[PDB]
């Protein structure tokens, strides 16, 4: 809730709030059943279509048409957690909630999907909390929670905090002190905003 | 052009680089053309739909239907010099300009169409340097050039200098010193960002 100043915190939608991850491999099953496909215990790198493009030739193309098909990112499951958790975040004191996305390069579908989602599991007044944007640090913030390891732009030193949200893809990385993560919604995220409050 | 740190400019569209003024008045007259309106010299405040309901009863619908309508966005013209002066500023040396665009609460085809603009009168390239979103405070940069008088939100203290576009509803306007305005594309803007480089 609004404050003064409010703590501020910019929450990833993929990877943390939606699961493009599952929803890939699902579709991806389903359009090309007889092809090689990656566990999610397997994925390794942030980019599945460079995973897929090692696998076999041709499969970086085949994951491509994956999340430019229409309602891809519509259809994409909430993580655990997630829904409550921001809506809990939200309504605390002194404190501010933007979902800070990058949306693919083609746009056809990807920027209106992201608001419907939104829409549907968090309600039309959280519409005015989203900031679309394909470079994260001029958005200025007390804190980010994004499952990209590297996360830069045209601002060399952001505001934010980069708290790791862990996904198959991270969950090994060893990060450099006194970097850390938010391991699922389920963990204490409350500790974590607290620790950057006066 | 990238950097070190870049001087960034925040680049407005509806009213800055999209004539909205126009293309409303425009499509209004031709979808209700037994309706009063407004002569764009005659326009005063912000938002449309208040004057427009100042003149008739239910007028204040019928103009909210013209924004809301498939191909309004998409379809408004340049405002005079405003691709060619983006493009130049874009090409300046440690320079990075961003297009900082509020979308309207009805997402069916604001935020596609704001990417297909851009793309038609940009490139594909610059859909790289596109930021949505209702809160302009919490983007950091040098300075914000927009025809909005009042840009405010969650950040009480915003790093950029707001310039004032020029708008008929905002061409009135005493503003508090030391604040200043871009008044068209053909003003002096090398000028302006100048005056922010170290
Ligand atoms: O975690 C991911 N895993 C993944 O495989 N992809 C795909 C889709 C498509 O996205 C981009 C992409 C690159 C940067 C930002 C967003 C998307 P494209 O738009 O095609 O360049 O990258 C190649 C592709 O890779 C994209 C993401 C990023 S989701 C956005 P955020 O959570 O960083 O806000
Ligand atoms: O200059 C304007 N003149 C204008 O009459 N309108 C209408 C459309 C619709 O937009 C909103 C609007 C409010 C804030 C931001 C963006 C749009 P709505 O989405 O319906 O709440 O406000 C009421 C309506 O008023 C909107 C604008 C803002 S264009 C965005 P920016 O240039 O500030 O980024
Ligand atoms: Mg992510
Ligand atoms: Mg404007």
């Amino acid at each position: 809730s609004n404050a003064g100043r409010a703590l501020r915190v910019l929450v990833d939608m993929d990877g943390v709030l939606a699961d493009f991850e599952g929803g890939f491999l699902r579709k991806f099953r389903a359009r090309f059943p007889d092809q090689p496909f990656i566990a999610l215990e397997d994925r390794r790198g942030f980019w599945v279509s460079e995973q897929y493009g090692r696998l076999r030739p041709g499969l970086s193309e085949k994951a491509i048409s994956i999340w430019e098909s229409k309602n891809f990112f519509f259809e994409l499951e909430p993580l655990p957690g997630a829904v409550e958790a921001v809506k809990e975040m939200a309504s605390l004191q002194n404190t501010d909630v933007f979902i800070c996305t990058s949306p693919i390069k083609m746009f056809k579908y990807c920027p209106y999907e992201k608001y419907a989602w939104v829409e549907k599991y968090f309600g039309p007044d959280f519409l005015e909390q989203i900031v679309l944007t394909r470079d994260k640090t001029v958005v200025s913030a007390d804190l980010l929670i994004d499952d990209r390891p590297d996360i830069t732009g045209a601002e060399p030193t952001p505001s934010w905090e980069h708290v790791l949200f862990t996904a198959c893809h991270n969950q090994h990385l060893q990060l450099q002190p006194p970097r850390r993560r938010l391991h699922s919604w389920a963990d204490d995220w409350k500790a974590i905003l607290d620790s950057k409050r006066p």
